[PDB]
């Protein structure tokens, strides 16, 4: 039987008897979605270069904002691209709070690599006025997350409770197709994940691991090595065909460069619900209580026997 | 003044006086990429999920039929087809196509980006046509290509003329000309290889990869990307500039890239950008192929970047 | 604020505080919508004439096929179909539903205006479903409305609330609500019918298109338009105001068009935004219906031209 | 063997051996076409609705045309609607070619979704002299290429030349005109009349018995059925298709008709005659008119060879 997403959402809306909001949220979250992939792939860019005679980013980010703003299901949206968190009008506000990248990648966009937009859905928790220290809560408790990708097709993949489910894009029609139902990780893979042009800063950690993955002590294949320098794009094809992805700590970024709440966070939840596993290296990504909406966070991800063999050299390290 | 892609070949093809064959040809591989681009989207799919109750397969007849009906080719040479495709007398032109009509294709079910690659080639031989027809060095080309499936889809082209750059439309099914005459950066902050391979590296390799991390003189470390597919590793060594790498290891002792349809298109690109190709040994474009699926090691890009790893390379003999 | 098909049905069915079943049956019927909407602007017909080497048979298995897996339907009558279709039960939801998936589309060769017509009932008794639970009066609809696939496509929608117009963004798939709450003139200068049955009018049609053309007091003359296909005439009536007439004559005493999945949900829409339908001897909506298939008269639009008809109507007996 | 517009039309250059400037001006057109058409089907209408939150359709519609054919290096001179005068294009644009367009005809009505069209007209500009507004002054029978392209419930081009009529349906999944009906021809005599009744108060005495024989027929055969939807791309593709009649006559308060010559009447008569059909203006053929102003009207009567000549005896008949 054909699926949509926004008929799998109503369907798992109303097993759960929940009230509807969470399904308004993210039927308006797909919306945004499907006008972020349309601009992405340059639908009307001939107008642009005269032939009858705003950026990316900036649109991304109004796009879902106002989708967001007018689903009456949030009351405090973060985003990459605004310094504070906007708080939604009052009679204009639902039981959400949404961590997101509008369009993660887009630095790069210039020479057409994948982008995407990545997402996590929180419960408020208090019945205080909203402020941004609603955001700040653990990944844990992350209800929803995602991303969307914009690669050789687009894909949404939503992950909850009940799983991971990918759904294609047809954009003939405008429909997210289910296609991967309860998606599984490989218990391990054979490519390996990270910018080696900053071997020169790795911890020492990070550097044995690497130099296993290209001369394995044992008399096993090394490691494939692929890395997009997208991460969506990189988690993706970590989920797809199984691996490792890392964005470790080093001396100069003891933090990391990628942001907990609306990069690291969803994508560990997905990891999770997948069965596969990411850590900073000290702890779960998900455990981390934040103090800042633009925290960064250290990441290793991906199948749980390649994050497991990282991190027995990082505590050799430790 | 708006361009797009059929009104700029037909311009050219006017201020060389030509008889037009090249022209037909360059608008059915356009038409053959649109249709590509499409079903890459997977416009459609829902057809295939039951809403009523293979793609470098299609990606090959596309193109295949596209250019035979074009009256303007003679031999087809397809990363899919193990023997070259003579075209029927009746549809027979002047041009030789070699082409990869999905490149990347093994890791469509990540969504990574692909491409299609294409380089046309004057029957030189006065023969009848044969697989011998595309066994010619990359210096004869007279127009090579591709298209990228990416983040949007774009058609690079180049010819004598120089590299010029097309954005797919699709809210209409244009190419429009976004950038003109364009040019590679002399030196990048890039560097593009699997270093999986490490093991297999023959020590020049090595050296050159070791410098662009460690670097002597106390500049900045380059980045590192790859993607895994070669249009798009290739493109954004054109735009951002930088270096590409797919040289000789233990399993690939030729280089692994195919050099008729994937190495020499790409290196016809980056010499009309002011760049630079080799296998180490010599100019790609200055090999005499023997074998239409025979591979090649291939190093490109920057022009000081290509000659810095030559330095290395002629260091280790 | 904008807004969209899919989230203004579900806000009235929180408000209605409903437990989602009609939801999920409009947005199956949306996705169906858009995939019918696609077809008939020919996408993919490249394909069809050998790029690589029905339209109302494949409308009606979208419409059915996205119905059934609703959960939401029991009971389905199409045109297409002889008898109802009775879903299988563990798809079985609550409602009924009449459709014309393609209307208008023996006329589709000169590429004119069609859509797709659609009416919802709740289901009658506890009983084992049957065609039966389609033969209500429309007077019992839930919701009803239709999908012109025009110059551009737009979804209009009538419940309780009101009616309601959504066009199409083919750039994103998606159905944007750009007209609110819609309300018909009082009085229009336009009628619309198949002059070229005069010969058989009632002798009421003749009189009444008479004092169209020749106005009796003095004012001007009505303007006359007739696509041949009900979708666009009635669409064009709600917009513009007016009167639509296919009305019975000696030969067709019934008239000619299908009560359940074209006339009664267009009075319903009809009726919705503040006009009229009739038969001529009653209300359209009020006609209790003793087959599927059976076939009404209809005169809707405008109140005022729909009044003055029926006064003429009343004249002659 | 598949074939698309710009294949089909750079073939038959190829054949008849010219400069390619013509091949420049129908590609340059069929490009402003699907412009148009992805307009018209209201693509980024969301954006006007305030999803993350300019210019009338007529108005951009000429735009395109205008923009693509002054670029194409192709044209001299153009005539649109939109236009009180003839556009010349600047010199270092010019070209050999004259064109008189309808940029988006049936617009007016546009708010219901009706059908509408692009009309166009091409000619060889035929003096020496600097260009000017005369130089659209041609009669109808001195087109080089005419058609128009429709968009109903798809979009589809006609193209008439010296050849034939060849239909084009545009595949929007890729953006390409592909040919679907190849040298067509109009039934020699239909079933469907095709005027504004409306307007029956002010009828030429000749329409007006036309018109009553078509429903009332005097030999008893079956009445002829009634369509008009009130945009003539629209009326007179459904009338190539399915043969008949389509009017828009002249009368006492518009002796000249209402439909413009250049830019509606002309190429709608050049497709109708290529394709085995007739087009007159009751007193003479409408492509045999000579033109004195480049707005002006013309009636117009065009459609199956028998049905106009019927239309044409009724005619005689009234003096
Ligand atoms: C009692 N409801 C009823 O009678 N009818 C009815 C009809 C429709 Br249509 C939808 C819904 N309910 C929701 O949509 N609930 S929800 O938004 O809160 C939700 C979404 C998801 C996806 C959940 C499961 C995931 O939980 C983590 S929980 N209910
Ligand atoms: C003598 N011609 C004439 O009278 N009219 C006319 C009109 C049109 Br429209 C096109 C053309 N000619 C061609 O298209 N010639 S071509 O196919 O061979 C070609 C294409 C490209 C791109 C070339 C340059 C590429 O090599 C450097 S060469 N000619
Ligand atoms: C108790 N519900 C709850 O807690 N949450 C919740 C969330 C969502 Br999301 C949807 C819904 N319910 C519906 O959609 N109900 S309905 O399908 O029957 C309906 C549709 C329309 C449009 C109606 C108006 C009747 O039209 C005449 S009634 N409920
Ligand atoms: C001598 N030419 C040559 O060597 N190569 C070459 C290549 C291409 Br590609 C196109 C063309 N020529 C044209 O396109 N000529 S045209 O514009 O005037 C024209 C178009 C149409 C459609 C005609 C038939 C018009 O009938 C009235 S005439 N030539």
């Amino acid at each position: 039987d054909v699926n949509t997403l926004t008929r799998f959402v109503m369907e798992e809306g109303r097993k759960a008897r929940g009230t509807g909001e969470l399904t308004q949220l993210l039927n308006s979250l797909c919306t945004a979605v499907k006008a972020i992939s349309s601009a992405v792939r340059k639908a009307g860019i001939a107008h642009l270069y005269g032939i009858a005679g705003k950026k990316l980013d900036v649109l991304s980010n109004d796009l879902v904002m106002n989708m967001l703003k007018s689903s009456f299901a949030t009351c405090v949206l973060v985003s990459e691209e605004d310094k504070h968190a906007i708080i939604v009008e009052p009679e204009k506000r639902g039981k959400y709070v949404v961590c997101f990248d509008p369009l993660d990648g887009s630095s790069n966009i210039d020479c057409l690599v994948s982008v995407g937009t990545i997402f996590g859905i929180y419960r408020k928790k208090s019945t205080d006025e909203p402020s941004e220290k609603d955001a700040l809560q653990p990944g844990r408790n992350l209800v929803a997350a995602g991303y969307a990708l914009y690669g050789s097709a687009t894909m949404l993949v939503l992950a909850m409770d009940c799983g991971v489910n990918c759904f294609m894009l047809d954009p003939a029609i405008g429909e997210f197709i289910l296609v991967d139902k309860d998606v599984k990780i490989k218990k391990k893979g054979k490519i390996y994940s990270l910018n080696e042009g900053y071997a020169r800063d790795f911890d020492p950690a990070v550097t044995e691991y690497i130099q296993r993955k290209k001369f394995p002590p044992d008399n096993s294949a090394p490691y494939g090595a692929r890395y997009v320098g997208s991460m969506v794009a990189d988690v993706h094809r970590t989920l797809v065909y199984g691996g490792i992805f890392l964005y470790p700590a080093n001396k100069k970024s003891p933090n990391g460069k990628l942001r907990l709440l609306y990069e690291c966070n969803p994508m560990a939840y997905v990891m999770e619900k997948a069965g596969g596993m990411a850590t900073t290296g000290k702890e779960a990504v998900l455990d981390v209580i934040p103090t800042d909406i633009h925290q960064r966070a250290p990441v290793i991800l991906g199948s749980p026997d390649d994050v497991l063999e990282f991190l027995k050299v990082y505590e050799k390290h430790s």
